[PDB]
């Protein structure tokens, strides 16, 4: 983008601040050296312990002093972590608060040039709120962590090196052997994975146009085949399931057994060192883990990278308006002061285009003048939004050609508050910034009293008008209780306007809210301050011109005349066809639902049960290991140590042994649940009501969203935690049974201080991810304000409160940074006095283990054995209580998302014993039917409706345009459910008949050119399923589109639609003429596209149509004014209520009734 340059955002702070950052990073060197010191601590210990196993009165002398060495150390992480922490956060938080100050008093300090409505104003707000948010987090924590870990990384490596110079090097050569099987597997995984999900949108798209198309779909009900689609696509997405489960569990297999493959080559050639008489044994493990934990060490530092590069792409695009000059600004040095303000207005020659793009000229030699105290307006050609007239007033755009003059004087050369304070303004929008009433009214004049604004609002007529609210007038313009715009606060502006007094006021087209008492009222009142006004209305309406003695007329962007409209409509001016026109205007039974795979899943738990083992036996026989060093004969270790090498050789065995059976044995209760899942979810969403689809947020690309989310998060959810619980649980179980019984003695310390050293990993896992919490939750109240602000530019700069808007912003950053400053210190406390207990906690275990030899019954061994074996495990279980959000604070939700799987139906589809559906001649009658959209309660649609066809007539619907009778329909099919009343077929109510059947019976015709994704051979083929090819043929001979589809190439098999050919006309509902003929149904129905099908050749439609009635009488529902086919019907109905039945053949002989609006168009207006 540009040159994005670092070093560069630390350019905000002062001498107060950069002490912070030398703190913070001494805290944070001193940390990262800390940690791999803890090793030589525990080596030289070890080396000391051993090495007086039979010369019993030194342990105490030599473990008290290494006690005092863990207890300085853990005072000094603590002091460390915790000043590191609070310095780092405090600075960041103070850095950006003070960043976000200067870039909004900056924003208003520059023009509006730079602010229009295209999409940029919408972009100023993304531009402060999450480039401010991400330049936060960036550099106020990755910079400190990317300083810690290195700090880790250098001293590691240091102290590994001059341990020995030669077990570092080993130890450091197998980390590349590890890491290419992490990279190998990492890779895999992704590609995987990425390939395996494509092929669940091929029948995604196909789930997509179901529910896009339902109101089709129940028509001719199969609801069947795209089931049936769905599920062959989810085999073959289980199968790659499976693929991606097996070699994930085989490559966390090799992986670990590579791993313990390289232990015990470290571990065999140090042994072979050992007794090489070149060094000692509790030196080479410190060397060994220190050596290892530095070079893994840099695992977590890079990673702090990928944000930084993202700050720098933050830190352009913002600072850049900084630097930015406007065009004019109030000079201190102007010397400009006048007095007896009259508003005279001089324009010379003004020709203006717009800066953003060069367009059709604005003006041309406008050249205007404007008498002091009158009512001079002007009106473009077509309105053209030449508001703008009144924005040269305000300056917002400097005039290019010619000059500009107030009373004679030039508007340049004086100061731009001069012209601010001769200058009343009002904007259309009249709702104005969150803020209470009284201090809106404020904005008018700083220090008004309480006279004076119900002085205004008497004016504006608000006085005892807004007072009808339960807030003492404090109520504020933004509260949504008061929302309404115009019905209770009724343009304040006007009001803190007249509480401005300026010399001029100008107004604009607000009378384009409504013509009626409130707006009448504040024009009267406007005319009331009219004195001593210029006052200019421009509008591109133009009926409430009249009180405008001074009209100018322009159309071509250059003045043509003045006068007023009286004498205007001689010749007409260009003006009186304007005039004319303007007068004539959770878990409770997912196993249940899981029961089915009874096994394959057993065997999984019996797995994890045996993958669970490596832990606790690595522990033990590294333990004795580290035991069998301290052998003083020379010999005999060598048989000892290959026995133990050929243990770590098998274990590693082990774990592609068992990792592989768990997680393939797993990937099945995974997957087969979700495939089994996803249909009944799309069974149950397919059996619901029509309505549930009105809402717009139930819309068809949502729920299949929903449903690919929360489709797989059941996996992750209800399978894998099971497993990892499972197999803490065990480990830490066995782990405890050795524990006790290779001693009792000790274990009680252990077991009673356990939650302290849990607590103390727990602690460390969250340092990671970083102590921020949670931004923008309280952080987005100053953003609000701010992003409220920066859209209405032109508001807020007349009537300039910029100073204010400034103060507001200023007063309310109080809060975030003193909600920062309390989290820095109750998060770096307590982070250092938890890290405070894990090494002392290790003072008083050694010391009482020490105290037991030589004054009790214990050896070496037996206080190793049970200190290395619990340490491991108490870090391993943090892990589980670590995982605590996902399974109840995160699984909570989308694993329960299954509301919609119990969900009952408004309208039963799948009938219990209701009555079946014969041969039957299809007459409805309408008693008393009562009907309202349920989207919306609040309109009345159809109220105790009655109607009926006598036997078997043809039946024609007048459609007036369509107006709500495209319901009348959908009333004969079981989409909705009357409010009240009888709907009669056949003798008996539509309710008690078996729904599926009488779909099957029902004919309908729809109105849209949309079709199915297959191909069009089945499209026509949809209609009487199983149907052979020959009578499809010989519809398609009857529908006449053989022509339509012989000229493509692939004939019958050309995909049509997305994927496929698009065929263009109404054709395609001709196709589905030639569905209809495949059903002939007993009972049919028809509509028209109204107001839609525009395209010509409606007479082969029309012949199409009577061709279908031809064998049975149906009813037909249209807009069409001409071409009305039906006998002795056209049913005038309009209102909600019956007001013809009589004949259109008939009614013509009626000069007065139902026939007057319905000779509203029926013959010319065509």
């Amino acid at each position: 983008e540009q040159s994005l340059p670092f070093f560069k955002l630390f350019s905000f702070a002062d001498k107060f601040d950069y002490l912070l950052m030398f703190v913070g990073s001494l805290g944070a060197i001193v940390h990262g050296s800390s940690m791999p010191v803890f090793f030589l601590l525990f080596g030289q210990m070890v080396n000391g312990f051993g090495k007086n196993q039979m010369d019993l009165h030194q342990m105490v002398h030599e473990v008290s002093r290494y006690s005092l060495y863990f207890v300085y150390l853990g005072l000094v992480v603590c002091f460390s972590s915790y000043a590191e922490i609070a310095c780092w956060m405090y600075s960041g938080e103070r850095q950006v608060a003070a960043l976000r100050k200067k870039y909004l008093e900056a924003v208003l300090k520059q023009d509006v040039g730079f602010f229009d409505t295209d999409a940029r104003t919408g972009d100023i707000v993304f531009s402060v709120s999450t480039d401010t948010l991400l330049v936060q987090d960036a550099i106020s924590e990755k910079v400190g962590n990317f300083i810690h870990y290195l700090s880790t990384f250098l001293a590691g490596l240091v102290v590994g090196f001059v341990s020995a110079w030669k077990l570092a090097l080993l130890s450091v050569a197998v980390i590349p052997g590890i890491a290419f099987a992490g990279g190998l597997y990492a890779y895999t995984l992704t590609g995987i994975t990425s390939k395996s999900r494509e092929s669940y949108a091929n029948a995604g798209v196909i789930a997509e146009q179901a529910i896009a198309q339902v109101r089709t779909v129940y028509s001719y009900v199969g609801e069947s085949k795209a089931l049936n689609a769905y599920s062959d696509a989810i085999q073959y997405t289980l199968k790659l399931g499976y693929k991606a489960g097996m070699a994930k569990g085989l490559g966390l297999g090799c992986t670990y057994g590579i791993a313990c493959m390289s232990w015990a080559l470290v571990f065999w050639y140090a042994g072979v060192f050992i007794r090489n008489g070149q060094t000692d044994g509790g030196k080479a493990f410190t060397a060994i883990f220190s050596a290892i934990v530095g070079g893994m060490s840099l695992g977590q530092s890079f990673s702090n990278l990928g944000a930084f590069s993202k700050g720098k792409a933050a830190g352009y695009k913002l600072m850049e308006i900084i630097n930015q000059r406007p065009t004019i600004i109030q000079d201190p040095l102007d010397g400009k002061c006048l007095d007896q303000v009259h508003g005279n207005i001089e324009f010379k020659d003004v020709t203006f285009s717009y800066p953003s793009r060069p367009d059709v000229m604005i003006f041309r030699n406008f050249n205007i003048f404007f008498p002091s105290g009158k009512t001079v307006a002007v009106v473009g050609g077509s309105g053209s939004g030449k508001s703008t007239v009144v924005s040269l007033i305000e300056r917002f755009y400097d005039p290019n050609s010619g000059q500009i003059l107030l009373d004679g004087v030039e508007i340049k050369t004086l100061q731009l508050k001069f012209l601010r304070e001769q200058i009343g303004l009002v904007n259309q929008e009249p709702a104005l910034f969150a803020t209470t009433i009284l201090e809106n009214i404020l904005y008018g004049k700083p220090d008004a009293t309480m006279v004076e604004v119900e002085a205004a609002a008497s004016a504006a007529n608000a006085h005892s008008f807004i007072t009808l609210l339960p807030k003492g007038y404090d109520t504020q313009v933004g509260e949504r209780g008061v929302q309404l715009s115009g019905g209770q606060k009724q343009r304040i502006a006007i009001a803190r306007a007249m509480l401005k007094d300026p010399k001029i006021l100008l107004l604009d087209e607000a009378t384009s809210a409504l013509d009626a008492s409130s707006e009448s009222i504040v024009q009267e009142a406007l005319d009331r301050v009219m004195v001593g006004r210029t006052t200019v209305v421009v509008a591109h309406r133009l009926c409430t011109i009249r009180n405008v003695d001074s009209i100018a007329v322009i159309q071509q962007g250059q003045v043509v005349e003045t006068g007023t409209h009286e004498e205007l409509i001689a010749k007409s001016g260009a003006y009186a066809s304007l005039i004319r026109f303007q007068e004539m205007v959770y878990f409770y039974r997912l196993l249940k639902l899981n029961s089915p795979e009874w096994p394959y899943s057993i065997m999984g738990a019996v797995g994890s049960i045996l993958s669970g083992f490596i832990g606790p036996t690595f522990a033990i026989v590294m333990s004795n290991m580290i035991e069998v060093f301290y052998y003083t004969d020379y010999d005999s270790m060598e048989r000892k140590t290959k026995e133990y090498v050929f243990i770590y050789i098998g274990a590693g065995l082990y774990a592609v042994g068992a990792y592989l059976i768990q997680h393939y044995f797993f990937s099945i209760m995974g997957e087969n649940l979700t495939t089994r899942v996803r249909r009944m979810m799309l069974s149950a969403i397919l059996r619901n009501e029509v309505g549930w689809f009105d809402e717009d947020e139930h819309n068809s690309s949502l729920i299949a969203a929903r449903l690919a989310t929360d489709a797989a998060d059941v996996k992750s959810a209800i399978a894998e935690r099971i497993s990892v619980i499972l197999q803490n649980m065990t480990s830490l179980l066995t782990s405890f049974i050795v524990a006790f019984i290779v001693e009792w003695r000790v274990s009680l310390l252990i077991l009673g201080t356990f939650p302290l050293l849990v607590l103390a990993n727990f602690a460390q896992q969250l340092s990671l991810k970083g102590f921020a919490g949670d931004t923008a939750k309280a952080h987005a109240k100053t953003s609000m304000i701010a992003g409220e602000g920066v859209s209405n530019i032109r508001t807020v700069a007349a009537f300039n409160a910029q100073s204010k808007i400034l103060s507001l912003f200023c007063h309310e950053l109080r809060v975030p940074q003193k909600r920062s400053l309390y989290r820095s210190q109750t998060s770096g406390f307590l982070f250092g006095l938890s890290q405070l207990a894990l090494y002392g906690s290790e003072a008083l275990i050694l010391w009482y283990g020490a105290h037991l030899v030589s004054k009790g019954v214990s050896t070496f061994s037996k206080v190793i054995k049970v200190f290395v074996v619990l340490v491991i495990t108490a870090n391993s279980v943090a892990e589980t209580v670590s995982l605590a959000p996902e399974i109840i604070r995160g699984g909570e939700a989308v694993g329960s998302v299954f509301s919609v799987l119990d969900r009952q139906t408004r309208i039963d589809p799948d009938d219990a014993d209701a009555d079946p559906v014969e041969t039957i001649r299809g007459d409805i009658e309408f008693r008393h039917v009562d009907f309202a959209y349920p989207s919306r309660p609040d309109v009345m649609v159809f109220r105790d409706f009655n109607l009926r066809i006598r036997a078997g007539h043809s039946q024609a619907l007048v459609g007036a345009s369509g107006s709500g009778k495209s319901s009348v329909i959908a009333m004969i099919e079981r989409f909705y459910d009357p409010l009240a009343g009888k709907v009669m077929i056949d003798g008996k109510d539509i309710r008690r008949l078996n729904l599926k059947s009488l779909r099957l019976k029902i004919g309908l015709v729809q109105q849209e050119p949309a079709l199915f994704a297959a191909t069009i051979f089945d499209n026509i083929a949809y209609g009487k399923d199983g149907a052979t090819e020959s009578e499809v043929i010989d519809a398609a001979r009857a529908a006449n589109a053989h022509g339509f589809i012989s000229g493509l190439p692939e004939g019958y098999k050309t995909p049509v639609g997305e994927r496929g050919v698009q065929l263009s006309g109404g054709q395609k509902q001709r196709i589905a003429i030639a569905r209809a003929v495949l059903k002939n149904p007993t009972v049919l129905l028809l509509d028209e596209a109204t107001s839609a099908l525009d395209a010509e050749s409606e007479c082969v439609l029309q012949e199409a149509l009577e061709r279908l009635m031809r064998g049975r009488t149906t009813v037909v529902v249209a807009h069409r004014l001409s071409t009305i086919r039906g006998v002795d019907c056209i049913g005038v109905i309009q209102d909600g209520r019956i007001v013809e039945q009589g004949s259109h053949s008939e009614l013509v002989s009626r000069p007065e009734g139902a026939y007057s609006r319905l000779l509203q168009l029926q013959t010319h207006r065509i």
